[PDB]
DNA sequence: AGGAGGGCGAGGGCGATGCCACCTACGGCAAGCTGACCCTGAAGTTCATCTGC
């Protein structure tokens, strides 16, 4: 009963329209965002943050839930299309390079293989 | 010598023993700090030791 009531309403918030995950997703709170044209060149990096004194990581965005990394190798795993910014630019600010280069370097190749698939 | 040393019954009868108004007035009754120090996690990897080849 523990979680058995978590799934029960669950299935109806996910059927009465309360905006909540569908399959693999997850209301993750992205805080700045990446914008783009069709071909890449980077536009403009814009912040869906200011809410509450305490500033949190933006807004609450429907997007793929993380597949869980953790590891000492956690380059390796890498989620989807929204990650770390270690993981899209490269960029570590306490981790340094190489542990930060290789978690790109797999965002890329997963980036690169679900645009194959 | 023999005496008799008071018989008697009244000793408070009357009423007030507090009249007032106070019994506090002031303002303080916290000021300063702590209220946690460390760990031990999810999850994957990594090294020297357990064992068979």
């Amino acid at each position: 009963m523990i979680l058995h009531a978590l799934t029960q309403y669950y299935q109806r918030k996910a059927e009465s329209d309360g905006g909540i995950a569908q399959e693999g997703f997850e209301n993750k709170e992205i805080p700045f965002i990446i914008v783009i044209d069709k071909q890449g060149n980077f536009i403009q990096l814009e912040d869906t943050r200011e809410l509450k004194v305490k500033k949190k990581v933006g807004r609450t965005f429907l997007v793929p839930k993380g597949l869980g990394r953790s590891g000492s190798k956690s380059y390796e795993v890498s989620n989807l299309l929204w990650d770390h910014y270690g993981y899209v630019l490269a960029y570590a600010g306490e981790k340094g390079q190489e542990q930060a280069d290789k978690q790109h370097a797999s965002f890329t190749a997963k980036v690169n293989e679900l645009k194959q698939a």
